[PDB]
């Protein structure tokens, strides 16, 4: 019956996605965890990395789905019939910049919906752009994302970055 | 199945409170508008007038309910068998606020959870606090707060303050 | 008529150089400033409205497009009475800027002729409030750089009269 | 005798850019729109256009002008013989940004000055990056922006876009 | 005469883990730590400074070069006193951060010599604060997670005292 | 008791008054300041890492306990290779704060040891920060007022060369 979209770029997916998902399917029926194609701002992780990515490490979860949108939230949300959106806030840039994209929404659909998480304190500091910036300079970032991600990382240094 | 919490002083309520709670209402089975005594600072309006300012005002959504409680919110929200408290998040202040709340509940409780909704932009600047200090100098509040909390502002005038 | 008049309230409790600097600022770009010192309904003040009416005087009367008045009760029906094309309030930090946004709106909701405009304290005076400087007076520190020659000497004043 | 300069890039101009300068033009004698050519992060529109738009949507207020400019405030500050520089204030960021560089343009020139006003709530959720986005992706602006931006987005599509 | 001395300065009232754990930190780097317990000038503390300076050191006094010692009137005068080589302070959130940012310049202006360093609290401790602290005691919640042992103890003396 | 070792790390591209303010003050109450030159992991720095050490040796030579070293990015492993007792940042504003409080949480979470002291910049170094000094340069403004003799030198040399 309720029906909660989770979207973002992934780029990758952190213990801190993972943490806010976990906790977002004990409260909702369903979870979309939903990785927007990452029009300009190019991701590191193409649209296939990063959904295997968020499946390897949400797969357990029995009620989350994982799919690919390329479009505005607005219509993605009508579409999947959501009864919200969800979003972390981690820092006071993340709660203006959210505040003011709820609003906007809204005004594209009145039925939209937006409902906020904190991360718990263990995740506070984790975000992928982060993440991606110490892994640039090989520094460890298994304390931080699945394994599967380091793996991913690996992978992409014996590559070009 | 889902309970969430909504706690605060209510002093009064205001369309900003009832926005939060029909909103929520539609996304929870049952949403608990729980108000706190207060005897931290004192309240302008009594426990019992503020559970019937909020009962009129919400009264009409038929899976809320309006309870008073002493404020130590772990406890409540334990006794409860709730899902979540939910908190609306007006300004960076009650964001950092928050933030750090949810983290020390979280910490006597590892199943507390805390969801956060943003206020529509109409019913951004609106708090009890303001509303109470352009009351009592005999503003029109009419266009922020129900009918009912305009008459009881009245009934205070006509008693003191 | 094409004339402009803004409002600059507070408590000035007492006056400051960052006071001083925001009014002749706002002086050098509006027709009228009218310096608007709230009574203080609780939390007290230290001086008197009078005190503090005569120290803004004092430290601003020579900007001649200044006035000083005294006033009590809601900031937009002061608004309304005064004819005023804005109100002016200085920003010093985040917390300042959060709550005036609030008021703001709050104020355009009961009045929609109104206006706030701001103004952000040069360097020198960012760190300067009357709360801080109250506070050192009242320890004898010395608010000399910080403050009027007036308001030094109504912080003597009110030493020998018991603070 | 009052000269205010409004600078922005204005990539496009929208409702809230309008509300702005609307509000200053009551009490100055004369508003600058100054548009910045746009040094890097390079704009969707060309200057002309932009300039274009700006005309159409302001030119209406007989005390605005309409001027291109490289970014270098100061200097344009002062060949301008301007009384100060307008401002809007979003969010804590730009509060931020805006009382540093005030500080700073006052340090190379005694002279300037900057002056700042707050968005009405019902266009405090608008900005020209996120009206592009939606644009960009078919969603509807019509509500955000003047009519003459919403066809200048049509002619985007119908050649880029 | 190399060596470092560092006060910290609050009403610990009550002292908390977050200020144990600041207080070990800044021990580790700096030669003397002296925790420096303001009175409470119209503060009006729930604990007596006796109380505080007391479970000040029952909480550090392992740590052996940290000193326990009351203080009244400016801060900058007992930094000058004291020989210090800085304050240290706390910064929990942005308030705190604009807050102190502000004290700081004004301690400067008023002695060049002051400095003031800033440490921030590990992530289990963020949230605590004395004030939030005394409103969960106050209301017989449960502080025992946040606050040493004596403090609790210290609780139920109050409360056994009517609290 | 053991000998105070503190990285200043930074890109300095390049180092400006308010780096030298922040070093000059760090140097007071640590033996040894080791002012950390990150190479520029993208976001491709304007002066060369050789340019920057030498900006920063000319700038802050002077000071006798002060060390000038370039290091890649990971803060941490170099806080490990250097022995440091604590790295040292300013903070400047409100997004300075957010950011290097996560980041020292972070850093605490990959080495227990790790530890993070902050100064906030005196108020008239407060407005000033490479990026905005690059900017204004490269618009030919003077900021001679706000960076080093060589540092105006420098970029001098960079219009010569077509910028």
């Amino acid at each position: 019956k309720t029906r909660v979209i989770y979207p973002g770029t992934f780029d990758p997916i952190t213990n801190g996605h993972v943490d806010l998902v976990t906790r977002a399917s004990r409260m909702f029926d369903e979870v979309v965890v939903a990785i927007a194609i990452g029009h300009h701002k190019n991701p590191l992780f193409s649209l296939e990395e990063r959904v295997a990515l968020a499946q390897s490490s949400l797969g357990h979860l029995s009620n989350v789905e994982f799919v690919g949108f390329d479009g505005l939230l607005v219509n993605f949300f009508k579409e999947q019939k959501a009864t919200a959106v969800l979003r972390g806030l981690r820092a006071v840039s993340d709660f203006e910049y959210e505040f003011q994209l709820a609003n906007m929404n809204r005004q594209l659909d009145p039925h939209f919906e937006a409902v906020f998480l904190t991360p718990s304190e263990q995740y506070s500091f984790i975000s992928s752009t982060l993440i991606r910036e110490i892994a640039r300079l090989k520094g460890d970032v298994t304390k931080f994302v699945p394994q599967a991600v380091v793996e991913a990382f690996e992978r992409k240094h014996q590559q070009g970055w």
